């Protein structure tokens, strides 16, 4: 009887491998979750998948003239199987000739992406530490996750907000009557974290649900978390939060709801806003009656919302989907205007948050450890990062960006380790273009994905089972340290990514500086001894390193009593004095006269609505319906797409449309037909989902189905359909949720998906 079980991690979790004569043949959680999540059951598939990259490959092309060659043979070129040195001779070589001739502002590394979790082999940290060590590079602002929300949260109050710590969820257990998860979706969303997900979150809604308190949900589509937790569903069309919210806050004034003394003590504006919201300013109230035509919610609705936000203890949780949108940095900057308003911040059980649905946000913090992680650390180029494709196609450019102006740098080369592109950034026929600009585009991969097929240099790379490392379980409780171990070897010809950079590394002459002469043992040592110190402070023990790597289990810390009272602007709301807000006034900034004076068209002094170009308003004739893009339940983006999980999902081999059976009918579209969708940018096929949990006149594609061009996807990657722009000139963040489309039904014989197969070899 013997023990046969590895644990490691993912994102999605602490996993528990079986091993069988060498051979992984059962995966699942290491600590048993409140829900069941699926992702972490497929090791096996992820190790041994035929859509991983076995060895490194150039193409054709750029073989014959590498740095030279006809880029518009980029994704439809034969691969050339090569070894490791000829590949790692050619990327020095290519690089080398970059930095010669150009310099580090021709190399673009921004490199974003998930990856995998761990504090030693983190991809995109190991390329960024190589290109830093040989000279530097172009990287990017923001982030694909908030690009519009982490922009304004600082004018308004101070901090990133977003990323933060939130008022503890045992206080919202214990005082909240009503939680609102606006443009929010937690049992899809923390099924993940940033580290490894302490799968705390999903217990915490579960028990406020169990309790039976009200749970308001506020989306286009009657999501996972609404039908699971049975929450109360209000429709609202995609983009039109801010007309809903007005609605209510103009309610709120009417019945004498709103919190003056609090807005008067608290916050900087209110009076200048409160003109917009009456009319005053532009003839036009902000009544219920005028936001239920935009937002499709009825009047009565909103007046009751507002009426019982106003009467119980309600937090409003902030989801990101409604800023990933143009006109984005409005959506939580009303928001945050609304829970002003409402005046219950800073109090158990109230207010606002923009984290509880990423991460485990308000899991109480644990006492003990952090520990390190490896940095990329042995500019005036640099630009908000959905701005990528505009930049490799457009040098010398000029935008605004949060009161500054920025120039487009001239890229000649492009290394991408740990991220999607081709699936993650809108508008994909242009970004096919954008990356015909490169002279040599590297990618180290798992598996072939679509930004792995438009390379000229696919080095493979191996998956966490293959190596060790640590995380942590998180990203707020820190209640843990996950150990990594190592389940097999690296399979086929891949290589960490670490090894990669080590070899590229020698050839550039600093691999000692790379390295720092440590072994992957006395790098994780390092990390874990950061943790160790750190406890010891606290007054917590913890084994030393060679002990809990022997264990291989989870080493859990506790929550004490503080932070499991913590409430979040308590300190702001007891003295606001003496605890200010790091803005102008020291208060929440309803009207910013830093944002004011910048003069931009799409971003004003107070949250503001202003149609978007599309949107559920403004479809037209030839584009009837709306689009939203929500985060997927069986993948995480474009990880795991090749596995297994494909069959809870995939509707006649397609990704699943949810399409409301009135606009399904009006098209002779049944459940499960094949569909292709169309918008300006582009056509992908999709299978038919035909669901009232869809608001009528709008459709919902998840985003990470795998790009398979025909230009038409045959597998529905939604940002073939999607506009890239930004969001404003304050943010530039990404836009993809105000997209307008046409659907109709596919008729005859349906092109295979081939995306997951080996690609083209030489004969
Ligand atoms: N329409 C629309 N578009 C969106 C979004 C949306 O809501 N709607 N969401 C946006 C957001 S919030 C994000 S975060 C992005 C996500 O975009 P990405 O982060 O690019 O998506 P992932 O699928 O997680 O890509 C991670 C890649 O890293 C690889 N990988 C994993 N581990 C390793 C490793 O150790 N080494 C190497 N070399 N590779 C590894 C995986 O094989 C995988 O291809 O998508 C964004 N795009
Ligand atoms: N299982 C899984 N979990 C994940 C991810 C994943 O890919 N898979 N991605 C992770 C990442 S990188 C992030 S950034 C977060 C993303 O966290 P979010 O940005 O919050 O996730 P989304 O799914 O984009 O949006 C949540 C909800 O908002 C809705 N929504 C979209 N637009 C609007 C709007 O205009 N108004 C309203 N009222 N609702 C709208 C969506 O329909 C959706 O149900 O999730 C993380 N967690
Ligand atoms: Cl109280
Ligand atoms: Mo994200
Ligand atoms: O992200």
């Amino acid at each position: 009887a013997e023990m046969k079980t590895v644990v490691t991690a993912a994102h999605w979790g602490s996993i528990g491998v079986v091993v069988q004569d060498g051979k992984v043949v059962k995966s699942g959680p290491a600590i048993e979750p409140a829900v069941p999540n699926e992702l972490q059951t497929v090791v096996a598939d992820q190790l041994y998948s035929e859509a991983r990259v076995k060895c490194p490959m150039v193409r054709k092309g750029f073989l014959a003239n590498p740095g030279k060659s006809d880029t518009t043979m980029r994704g439809r070129d034969e691969w050339v199987r090569v070894s490791w040195d000829e590949a790692l001779d050619l990327v020095h070589n290519q690089l080398k000739r970059v930095r010669d001739e150009h310099g580090s502002t021709g190399i673009f590394a921004g490199s974003y992406g998930w990856f995998s979790c761990g504090s030693l082999h983190a991809s995109r940290t190991l390329l960024q530490r190589y290109m830093n060590a040989t000279g530097g590079f172009v990287g990017h602002k923001g982030d694909y996750s908030t690009g519009a929300a982490q922009v304004i949260m600082p004018h308004v109050l101070g901090t990133i907000e977003v990323y933060e710590q939130q008022t503890s969820w045992e206080s919202i257990l214990e005082s909240s009557d009503i939680i609102v998860l606006w443009s929010a979706n937690p049992l899809t969303t923390m099924r993940i974290a940033w580290m490894s997900t302490d799968q705390k979150g999903i217990e915490y809604f579960k028990k406020f649900q169990a309790s039976g308190k009200r749970i308001i949900c506020i989306d286009p589509q009657k999501s996972e978390t609404c039908q699971m937790l049975n929450a109360e569903w209000i429709p609202v069309n995609t983009a039109t939060d801010v007309p809903l919210m007005l609605g209510i806050a103009h309610t709120l004034v009417e019945q004498g709801k709103h919190d003056k003394d609090f807005l008067k003590k608290y916050t900087s504006g209110y009076a200048k806003f409160e003109e917009y919201l009456l009319g005053k300013t532009d003839g036009q109230p902000k009544t219920a009656e005028w936001a239920a035509k935009i937002c499709g919610v009825p009047a009565e609705t909103i007046k009751q919302l507002a009426a019982d936000f106003a009467s119980k203890r309600t937090m409003l949780m902030g989801g990101w989907g409604m800023q990933r949108q143009r006109h984005g940095e409005q959506t939580h900057w009303m928001l945050v205007t609304l829970a002003s308003m409402l005046g219950q911040i800073g109090l158990p059980g109230g207010g606002f948050g923009l984290s509880y649905h990423y991460s485990n946000g308000g899991v109480p913090t644990a006492t003990g450890g952090i520990i390190g992680s490896i940095t990329a650390s042995p500019s005036k180029s640099a630009f908000p990062l959905a701005r990528i494709a505009d930049v490799l196609l457009h040098p010398g450019k000029k935008i605004q960006y949060n009161g500054t102006e920025i120039t487009y740098p001239d890229i000649k080369a492009v290394y991408w380790a740990g991220g999607n592109p081709f699936v993650h950034h809108q508008d994909t026929n242009t970004l096919v273009k954008a990356f015909q600009k490169p002279d040599v585009v590297i990618v180290n991969e798992v598996n072939w994905t679509p930004t792995a097929r438009m390379a000229d240099i696919v080095l493979p790379a191996t998956t966490s089972y293959e190596r060790n490392d640590l995380t942590m379980a998180g990203d707020y409780s820190m209640m843990s340290v996950y150990p990594m171990k190592q389940v097999v070897p690296p399979q086929f010809e891949a290589k960490n990514d670490y090894d990669i950079f080590v070899e590229l590394a020698k050839r550039a002459g600093v691999e000692e500086q790379y390295t720092e002469g440590k072994t992957e043992m006395e790098w994780l040592e390092e990390f874990y001894n950061a943790a160790f110190s750190a406890a010891r402070a606290n007054r917590v023990a913890m084994p030393r390193f060679d002990k809990f790597w022997a264990e291989n289990k989870p080493l859990s810390f506790e929550a004490g009593e503080a932070a499991k009272k913590w409430v979040r602007y308590g300190e702001f709301r007891e003295d606001p004095l003496l605890n200010p807000l790091g803005t102008p006034s020291g208060k929440i900034e309803i009207f910013s006269d830093v944002v004011e004076k910048m003069n931009y068209n799409d971003c004003k002094g107070h949250p503001s609505w202003m149609e978007p170009e599309e949107f559920a308003g403004n479809v037209t004739e030839e584009y009837p319906l709306a689009l939203v893009t929500p985060h997927p339940y069986y993948r995480l983006h474009s990880q795991l797409a090749h596995t297994s999980l494909r069959q809870k999902y995939a509707v006649n081999d397609r990704e699943p449309v949810m399409i409301h059976p009135e606009d399904a009918a009006a098209r002779g579209i049944k459940d499960g037909d094949i569909v292709r969708i169309h918008s300006k940018r582009g056509q992908v096929l999709a299978g038919a989902a035909v669901t009232e949990n869809i608001i009528k006149g709008t459709v919902a594609l998840h985003e990470g189905a795998w790009y398979d061009p025909m230009p038409l996807c045959k597998n529905g990657c939604a940002n073939v359909l999607t506009r890239d722009e930004g969001t404003s000139k304050l943010a530039q963040g990404n836009s993809p949720n105000t997209c307008i489309v046409q659907i109709e039904k596919f008729i005859g014989v349906a092109p295979e998906v081939t995306v997951f197969k080996q690609p083209k070899q030489v004969a």
